[PDB]
């Protein structure tokens, strides 16, 4: 079968698990105070920062190549306006990569160094998530921490050079589907992104705390 379908399959559990945790609750119910969300931005930004790098670093690998979108996709700058918005210019010297977070930074680079036919696993959890679920969030956010309309602190939840979310994810998945892939590798990949979900549950449970 189809790359794309055994991950909708194959994750939908793990998925459900992060899906369900009471930090994301008390996010779409709008009980997240500025500090925790701001603790939770700070972690968006280290993971993909990480993440954006390892794409960068196999922007030319056949295993990748195909999916590498720095201008369709790519988060850390617009997670840098978010930073600056809610922490000052100095942000970078006030904040520090939350543990759990740490642990998917380190997997993400290992994955992006010596496994990057895996790389797929994790922009999949990670983009196609935000392209269909992006406006939702964003409103909440704004709605709960008074955020300015103008879309300060909100710019990560926006692709504004994304003009049909889900025709890219279209685009993106028909891309993935074509990789050059045997059985072996596409469940490798399947479990991989398991392993992904499984990590941003970690991360949702030491916000929680």
């Amino acid at each position: 079968a189809d790359l794309s379908e055994l991950l909708k399959e194959g994750t939908k559990e793990a998925h459900d698990r992060a899906e369900n945790t009471q930090f994301v609750k008390d996010f779409l119910k709008g009980n997240i105070k500025k500090e925790l969300f701001k603790l939770a931005t700070t972690a968006l930004y280290f993971t993909y920062s990480a993440l954006e790098e390892e794409m960068e670093r196999n922007k030319d690998h056949p295993a990748f190549a195909p999916l590498y979108f720095p201008m369709e996709l790519h988060r850390k700058e617009a997670l840098t306006k978010d930073m600056e918005y809610f922490f000052g210019e100095n942000w970078e010297e006030q904040v520090q990569c939350p543990k759990a977070a740490q642990k998917y930074v380190e997997r993400i680079h290992y994955i992006g160094q010596n496994e990057p036919e895996l790389l797929v696993a994790h922009a999949y959890t990670r983009y196609m998530g935000d392209l269909s679920g992006g406006q939702v969030l964003k409103k909440v956010a704004q709605r709960a921490l008074k955020l300015p309309s103008t879309g300060e602190g909100t710019q990560f939840y926006l692709f504004e050079n994304v003009d049909n979310a889900q025709q890219f994810k279209q685009l993106y998945r028909a891309r993935m589907n074509a990789l050059d892939l045997n059985m072996k590798t596409k469940e490798r990949i399947v479990e991989e992104a398991n392993k992904a979900f499984e990590y941003n549950m970690q991360i949702f449970n030491e916000l929680d705390q």
